[PDB]
């Protein structure tokens, strides 16, 4: 799994 913001 993954995730990031900006």
């Amino acid at each position: 799994g993954s995730t990031s913001t900006a």
